[PDB]
């Protein structure tokens, strides 16, 4: 496993992780930017020959050092870009794409704006809707938010409180200071930049589009209903937000088997 | 509130509940085929200007005086031809119906089955798959039964312990009575006579779904994938898989709406 940092013109420094050879993978983190959380996963998926690269997000975790546009005003094309930043900074040139929430909205912009760089993305319970309840935290001290959203995630929407706190001190330590800046950067600019409004322009992609099972309906029934509408492959992952922490072995199993979908599909 | 019962020819004895004048709406109880569980949305749907009907299932609570076959191999058909049966014996000609579960399928089949009767059906959370976990229970001795269910009710699809609990003791006795009735006589056979494989049916009809807002994705999944392909209205109800239990004054408010947006159409 490879991990470095490596700098793109935009002025991001990275964070990023890298194992395998074959086709490529990237595992884009949700909001939080988090990329420790795809840790048992990068190696199950490398393990069936494919090159996985991950990577914290800008202004979070160990790529916290970026320009202050690239965690503000945060929309799903800001994050598109940055991506296709360091997919081009690390030689990336066609690559299988997995995100989810802010990283769900990211994947689809890049797989609609950059066509010939993404063989198949899939995306998971990607936000469309402003929260009041969550776009208001972004007024609150920084320690508040903290407080307030490490709590959300653990009881709410993590869908498994024990794989969730044993991410262990030192994942949790990084998520504690990113908090705030996701609260000030996303919720109320990434819901309106979602790249589902045109359902038209969704149908015939290699779109495969997840909700956690156990998520109440009314979190993310849009995405069933935008899903359906535009012929889109639409299915359910264990947990909730974060499969990739709640069920690591079946989020592996589900990128490898949906990556090696496409790739015959490709031939 | 009319409280009384009445007979059809094929050998249901159905204890049956009325309130109000206009427009028939007729509320289909769920699997467990308890009526009571409407008691207050009755009264508020019916002041809004209409006659509401609603029943006992057969074999259940206080319609238990029926034939075996009527809660035995339970079917969305045969729930739906009973449903007529009723209506027919209480001369209600054109009827907006609301079911969910078994009540859900039941509806979609009566509206199918019979148009010229069904001004409009409101689904909610209709099964249309074999749960192994719930048809295994068809085997156990009734307290066991009873036991089991009584507790999923509470604790899983409620979508309100408190509203749930305070249907009060006589109705969880009733209740108590029907889960292996239920058990015996649904899981086994009610999804797969699902009136839901042929999405182009579903077109253009007027039919309004709805899934449990707080029930977990994967529960109804399907009913959302389904009304989408076949461009039904799709949306939630709060709560679980008792919306008119938890929150009778939106079920109510729904129940109302969703009539008269037909009434006009019409
Ligand atoms: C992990 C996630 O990317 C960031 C933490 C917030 C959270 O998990 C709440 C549940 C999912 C909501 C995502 C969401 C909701 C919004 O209204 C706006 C937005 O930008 C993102
Ligand atoms: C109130 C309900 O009508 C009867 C109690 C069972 C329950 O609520 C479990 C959750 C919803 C499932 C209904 C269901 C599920 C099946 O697999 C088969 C079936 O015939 C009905
Ligand atoms: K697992
Ligand atoms: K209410």
């Amino acid at each position: 496993r490879t991990r470095s940092t490596i700098s793109t013109p935009n002025g991001i420094t990275w964070y990023y992780e890298q194992e395998g050879t074959g086709p490529d993978i990237v595992l884009v983190p949700d909001g939080l930017g988090e990329c420790q959380m795809f840790d048992s996963s990068v190696s199950q998926i490398a393990a069936q020959g494919f090159r996985v690269t991950t990577f914290d997000m800008p202004g979070m975790s160990r790529s916290a050092k970026a320009p202050a546009e690239t965690y503000t005003e945060v929309t799903a094309q800001k994050l598109a870009s940055y991506v296709i930043s360091i997919l081009d900074a690390l030689d990336i040139k066609h690559a299988t794409v997995w995100g989810c929430s802010s990283g769900a909205s990211t994947v689809v912009a890049l797989l609609l704006g950059y066509p010939d760089r993404i063989r198949n993305a899939m995306c998971h319970e990607l936000p469309t809707k402003l929260l009041d309840h969550l776009s208001n935290t972004a007024v609150l001290e920084d320690e508040e938010i903290s407080n307030i959203l490490a709590n959300v995630m653990l009881n709410d929407v993590s869908g498994g409180s024990e794989a969730w706190q044993a991410l262990g001190v030192e994942v949790h330590a990084r998520l504690h200071k990113n908090y705030p800046v996701w609260a000030r950067g996303y919720p109320r600019t990434i819901p309106p930049s979602a790249p589902v409004q045109d359902v038209e322009a969704l149908r015939g992609k290699p779109l495969d589009w997840t909700v956690g099972a156990a998520t109440p309906t009314e979190s993310f029934f849009d995405n069933i209903v935008t899903a359906t509408k535009a012929g889109v492959n639409i299915g359910l992952l264990p947990g909730m937000h974060f499969p990739y922490v709640s069920h690591p072995d079946v989020f592996a199993k589900y990128v490898v088997e949906t990556t090696q979908k496409h790739l015959w599909n490709s031939s």
